[PDB]
């Protein structure tokens, strides 16, 4: 039995970023910035040939309808993909492919992003090739429309069609061989791993058979005898017949409870309290940290498609709370952390649903994607926000230390350290707090890395609101003056 939940990073790097709908040429350039800020890797949008949808015009979700396993996509050509992987790998920033193996397209016919035909009505995908024998059908699914409705029926969830997406027969030797060939081709070029889409809709045994066909990582960059990193998108918020714990033996699993819980806590939904995070992690009924890929939001649930709709998940639209939740997640020790990196779109919530949730990335038209320019009102670039990247540095400095010196106000203020390496005071109250705490840190002069550029004087005021220096006393205590409001947190850490 091979296990795929271990990932590989350069020393001092750990956090990964989803550069959602970024072009390969932009990711290739971004790898320098990411390396300089000690991020470990990038999840890239599905790079295989996908459906081109023109009604509505070029939505993001067309990339979740495979047409073939060639490598010309909205983000760029095979040549551009391979240039990106090579450059990023040489910089020590690795690439995880969003791998879409559960299904092909929905109904209708057309061509994909590399010119190959699809026909979801006849189940013909000549670019693979797949035909009807390669799919589940009326022999395998008994619902009246062929779609999934009863999430208490694992057979229905796995063998019927997710919203009409034609469902591949993952038990078939041919499908397993074809999908492994796709993954192995990408591994051979230098891809480090995969985010596997829609895994709740596949049988773990079929995933095991596909993963057993995989070659090990390319030793131009990776250690000999290393399996690819696999993290599996399994949406499991409890009370269903498919469980995230079915997939952890194969690799890591997305823990959607993490962002649900942190979102509810930071929003103070239904009387939640920041102080309740004292035991956050597996003890909240979540996966063990070692089995989990964690994140505040993803591309689906920032569009209201997760549970609670728009009322729980935090996103760049709620920037102040989003930074609080992300800072906590990065300072804590639980899971492999992925940060979303988003684009803006005309979100328009009507009766709880965003009417414009289909809108694709910044475009001049014609299905192209604009070059990224961070902070221009179109590309959000959360991973480049100082509050994020300085908390990634905090996370890196703190690595391997326990949570220590926990404090809270019984309510909406907590503070904790990571050994003798870092300390964060989070005041989520509607009033200011002055509090002296054992920070666990060596005595000295520290800067708040939430508001300042550097961890020690000179503090650096590029953001314009760098707070006064924090003095840690000789006994390890420090006095935190934390006003409520924007960025209502102070994080300090020893020199990297
Ligand atoms: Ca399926
Ligand atoms: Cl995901």
């Amino acid at each position: 039995f091979q296990y795929f939940g271990s990932y590989y990073c350069q020393p001092g790097r750990d956090v990964i970023v989803h550069l959602f709908e970024w072009k390969w040429t932009d990711i290739e350039r971004e790898c320098q910035w990411l390396a300089d800020h000690n991020y470990c890797g990038v999840q890239v949008s599905p790079p295989n040939e996908h459906r081109i949808v023109t009604d509505p015009p070029y939505p993001w979700w067309q990339r979740y309808q495979p047409v073939s396993y060639t490598m010309n996509s909205r983000s760029g050509s095979e040549t551009q993909f391979r240039n990106m992987v090579t450059t990023c790998n040489n910089l020590g920033v690795y690439i995880y492919v969003d791998g879409v193996l559960n299904h092909m397209t929905g109904g209708g016919s057309g061509t994909g992003s590399d010119g190959n035909s699809f026909d979801g009505d006849s189940l013909q995908y000549p670019g693979v090739p797949y035909g009807p024998n390669d799919f589940h059908g009326s022999d395998d699914c008994s619902t009246s429309d062929g779609e999934i409705h009863d999430y208490n029926n694992p057979t229905e969830v796995r063998n019927c069609r997710l919203s009409g997406l034609r469902d591949l027969d993952g038990s078939a030797n041919y499908v397993r061989d074809v999908e492994a060939e796709f993954a192995n081709r990408l591994i051979g070029w230098g891809v480090a791993g995969f985010r596997l889409d829609a895994c709740k809709h596949m049988w773990p045994g079929d995933l095991e058979a596909i993963l057993g066909r995989l070659n090990q990582l390319n030793t131009q960059w990776f250690p000999a005898g290393r399996n690819a990193y696999i993290y599996q998108e399994v949406i499991d918020l409890g009370g269903e017949a498919v469980k995230a714990t079915e997939y952890t033996y194969l690799g890591r699993v997305t823990e959607f409870k993490h962002g649900q819980n942190l979102g509810n806590v930071v929003r103070k939904n239904n009387g939640q309290r920041l102080a309740n995070l004292v035991n956050f992690g597996e003890g909240w009924g979540q996966l063990s940290g070692f089995d989990a890929l964690v994140f505040i939001d993803n591309h689906d649930n920032q569009r209201g498609h997760g549970a609670g709709g728009f009322g729980t998940i935090l996103t760049f639209f709620e920037a102040n709370m989003y930074k609080i939740a992300t800072a906590f997640e990065l300072a804590w020790d639980y899971g492999h952390v992925r940060l979303m990196s988003s684009y803006n779109w005309p979100r328009n919530i009507v009766n709880g649903v965003d009417t414009n949730d289909w809108v694709g990335p910044p475009t001049n038209g014609g299905g192209d994607t604009k070059d990224v320019e961070c902070f221009n009102g179109e590309w959000i670039c959360e991973h480049r926000w100082r509050e994020m990247y300085n908390m990634v540095r905090f996370h890196n400095v703190a690595i391997g230390n326990p949570v220590s010196n926990w404090w809270d106000n019984g309510f909406q203020a907590i503070a904790f350290g990571r050994g003798n390496r870092g300390f964060i005071f989070i005041n989520n109250e509607d009033f200011a707090i002055t509090q002296t705490l054992q920070t666990g840190l060596p005595g000295g002069e520290y800067c708040d890395v939430i508001s300042c550029d550097n961890n020690r004087p000179p503090c650096g005021n590029s953001g314009g609101a760098c707070r006064a220096t924090v003095i840690v006393n000789g006994d390890g205590t420090a006095t935190f003056d934390v006003p409520n409001g924007e960025n209502p947190m102070i994080a300090i850490h020893v020199f990297l």
